[PDB]
């Protein structure tokens, strides 16, 4: 028996699992419960801390994944089989995962918590590209992820009520945190030392706890890949959020909020799967049902305002974004779109493509956005106009809520490193025309490439190698510099420094999509409330 | 007597004077009479015609110039006196004037009429710049220019009323182009080869009698430089220019606000000249830069709808157009009120002066299209920089007054059956008296045009000389064929369309094609901000 992969938390004993890799062993702890499974009278109700079990818990395998949408556009095409679940889908699905260095390390080691995206309706701690191994191997931390309920198992809300008051699913990951506190430093972790990081609906997790008080003392770092809690996606109104959970009581065939809560909870979870994009009020890409809902308890303000108005001295916090934020979304409802052409649009499926790609504004907003978006030299330019749309979208959901994110938070006190992700993986599935696509510097981060079954160049590796110190070395200090040889200058709401990161070496610029930005955070919610 | 310098009217016998030039003798006839002097009574009213008379009329020198407001922001500054009044000012002022070679034309010639700007409250036909001599004995055209009423003369309107019923400068214009048609052949010109030529508020004018079926046909081809008959400083609603009429006579005691029309004429009718253009500025809304108190009204009559309406809605097949703008429109505009500019200085401004310069230079809009207008023109990497604010107030102030309305009505035109060429001027005159950093600024195209740079007594570079005899044959050969280009191996000036868009570059260097007059600004001016200003 091997003594390294015993491990007592306060719930009880825990068998592990010995893992390799290129640069030698790692030790794993893979399912690991740490809510009570929220099933039966607990769907839609705030976690329960796992309850204190005897013997000892098999923690040598991934666990089930939260219920969610499954994937469809694509039958097994690589592109979006990577993100669909690669275990059995369950409702008994709140547990996390934690790697250390083999042999387990004997004084306390930094702390990365990840957080996955997948825009509040899916996504896995489990998936491939979430494996942990390489980064804990060549930068020796330790790494934690878990699951969270997602989809209307994690954010249906009837705000005011008590059988469903919306934010779970951010309460799982909570939970998570407060259980790292507890229990990191059986495997050698350092809970005086937590970096969280995530990308997309995972980085504005991340942005979210920044923003409540009870997740703030639960660790001291952030890092926000290709999301931000500003984002006009990733949280919803309470009104909308009744209307949205009403309407799909409704279209599941149940009817007083107690009464109603009671009936969803009668239904299979797959038939609340098979209703969910139907809440939607409109057509739209990058928009998703039921998000994270601002009723003043986890969030006591919108998060633009608690941004706007919060302190924050003492702060560290890594941002950034992909080369092409907008380009994988729009083959998910833009006319004229998809994976398998040039996606050549004309003017006017330009033109119906922007009120897909900015849902529910007036015909005033969505004409500015047309002006800031046409180069009216090229009006009619099909590849202008497929580059122009993609841009539409990127901006609006990412680029320009990271930027606003960045600008605030620096200007209010933090230090804040910002990059862009230019690099097109030679493996890439994605037709060329998308570049670099949201999601596809996560596998970088992780070290995916030095997995030898895989097909990434040498340099693509030493790539990898690069990023996951400039990951680690912040998780450990603040700062992701190396000792000095290109360095990477904090981000500030004047000088507006970033990097762009890519096989050259360091380039430092200026500017998140200054020109576009300016329009979407400065102009346009002045136009929207008039 | 000389048989050269006599000729007959409509009217009755003038006797006119032999000009010298560099290249030659050109015959002129100075103030020509077209109207009966609009004096006392007939003040604010439309133009008479001029009676007949007995003996002869010596046609030889120019006649006073109409009354209106004089420059004095630089006394004795070359650069602001060019464009003051050189002969004494009277309401006596409606005369016009006809160049022609010497000796007469065998055949009919060509006619070129110059229309003058000055925002339609100042202006003269007799000004230096304006001299004809050396266009006609150059390209052998005729040139006619008149005299019209400006400011409150001119312009004061109390819709409705037969008394003050505004337009009477247009009116003006239009008397002495009619005047054109029954006489110009006894010069040697051919009526039936009319081409109409004005700059700034004359630009305008020019766009105004294309669009005002009476005038239509009375001329054959237009050019319009840097101005246009729908810029937003052009033409005023009924109701505005109602407001500032009575403002106007209540500021002088009329009556002893609003009351009976004929009244308050009457009132109006018996104040001197200058007390009226004392209180003249006065009656605008607000503090601004290139907006004037009294232009046409929109009132069905002279326009039968607002110039942009009637832009979009007409057949233009049959005609060509030259038009085109300055390389820096705005500059000479922001030393007349925005915060921070003087001539006499780098005019490095600060944001908070650019912000509060956005006000002055696109008033009496809301809040919300003032956001529109400082996004479009801020440069977000450099938002403080003070050359680039600078730079961006110039170009806020050109775009909205002259390049985009200039630009559409060249879009418009082009779509809708017109012959239209485009250009945009950009050599900066060595004799510019203006500091560098106006560039080149509202106005100084005009000199090249009219070939000053001939004149012996000025002190202009041989390649300007060689400039303005290009120009000078762009501008006849387009009166002549409506084509400017040349009847071979030189570079050939493209149409503009609203597609391709393409103009070209008028500067000591070849003709340079390029596309766009500011495409991506003027989208702003006008496609966008028109339905925010509606919502
Ligand atoms: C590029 O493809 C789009 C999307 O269409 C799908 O994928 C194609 C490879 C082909 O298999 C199509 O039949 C698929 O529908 C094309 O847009 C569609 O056009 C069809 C008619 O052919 C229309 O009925 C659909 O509604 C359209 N779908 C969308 C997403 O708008 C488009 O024509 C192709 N563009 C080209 C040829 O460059
Ligand atoms: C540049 O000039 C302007 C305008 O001022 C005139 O010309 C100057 C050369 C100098 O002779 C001034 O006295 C003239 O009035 C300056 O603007 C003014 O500043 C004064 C007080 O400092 C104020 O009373 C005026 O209203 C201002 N004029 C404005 C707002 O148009 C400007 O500051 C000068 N720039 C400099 C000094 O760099
Ligand atoms: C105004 O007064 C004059 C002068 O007596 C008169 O002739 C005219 O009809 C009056 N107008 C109106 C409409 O009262």
């Amino acid at each position: 028996e091997d003594a390294e992969l015993l491990v007592t938390v306060r719930g009880g004993r825990l068998r592990g699992i010995r893992l390799k890799t290129p640069g030698g062993p790692v030790s794993a702890f893979l399912g690991i419960p740490f809510a009570e499974p929220p099933m039966g009278p607990r769907r839609f109700l705030p976690p329960e801390p796992k309850q204190p079990w005897s013997g000892v818990v098999d923690a040598t395998t991934f666990q089930s994944v939260c219920y969610q949408y499954v994937d469809t556009l694509y039958p097994g095409f690589e592109g979006t089989e990577m993100w669909n679940p690669n275990r059995e889908l369950s409702e008994d699905c709140l547990y996390l995962n934690v790697w250390t260095p083999y042999p387990r390390p004997t004084s306390p080691t930094p702390v990365l918590v990840w957080i996955y995206g997948g825009g509040f309706y899916s996504g896995a701690s489990s998936l491939d590209v979430y494996d942990g191994r390489f980064l804990v191997q060549a930068e020796r931390t330790v790494l934690v992820s878990m699951n969270y309920r997602v989809g209307a198992f994690g954010f249906l809300a009837l705000p005011g009520s008590r059988e469903a008051p919306g934010n779970v699913g951010l309460l799982d990951q909570r939970l998570a945190l407060q259980w790292v506190q507890e229990n990191v430093a059986a495997f050698g972790g350092d809970p005086t030392s937590v970096t969280l990081f995530g990308e997309s609906a995972g980085a504005a997790s991340v942005g979210m706890h920044l923003l409540s008080p009870p997740s703030r003392g639960l660790f001291h770092r952030a890092v926000l890949q290709s999301g931000a809690p500003n984002g006009p996606w990733a949280t919803v109104g309470m009104g909308e959020a009744r209307r949205r959970a009403t309407q799909l009581a409704h279209l599941v065939g149940c009817p007083n909020d107690t009464e109603l809560v009671a009936c969803l909870r009668t239904r299979p979870a797959q038939v609340l799967v098979n209703h969910e994009w139907h809440v939607l009020p409109q057509e739209s890409v990058f928009r998703f049902s039921f998000v994270p809902v601002v009723d003043g308890d986890f969030l006591s303000d919108t998060p633009e305002a608690l941004i706007n108005a919060g302190d924050f001295h003492g702060l560290q916090v890594l941002v950034g974004v992909v080369k092409d934020e907008g380009s994988y979304f729009l083959v998910y409802g833009a006319p004229g779109f998809s994976k398998d052409n040039e996606s050549l649009i004309s003017r006017a499926e330009f033109l119906a493509g922007v009120r897909v790609g900015v849902p529910q504004v007036s015909d005033l907003a969505a004409e500015a956005v047309v002006l800031h978006y046409t180069d009216w030299l090229h009006p009619e330019d099909p590849a202008r106009l497929r580059e122009a749309l993609s841009d539409v979208v990127g901006d609006h959901n990412v680029v320009c809520p990271v930027a606003q994110l960045a600008g605030r938070l620096a200007a209010q006190g933090a230090r804040v490193y910002a990059y862009v992700f230019e690099h097109r993986a030679s493996t890439l599935s994605w037709p060329l025309w998308m570049g670099v696509p949201h999601g596809y510097e996560i596998e970088f981060i992780f070290g995916i490439p030095l997995d030898p079954s895989r097909n990434y160049t040498a340099e693509e590796k030493i790539f990898a190698q690069r990023l996951m110190r400039y990951w680690a070395n912040f998780a450990r200090t603040g700062d992701p510099n190396e000792p000095r040889d290109p360095q990477w200058p904090p981000y500030t709401a004047g000088a507006q420094q970033y990097v762009s990161l890519d096989l050259r070496p360091l380039e430092v610029r200026r500017g998140l999509r200054a020109q576009a930005c300016a329009f979407w955070n400065r102009f346009l919610p002045k136009l929207l409330s008039a």
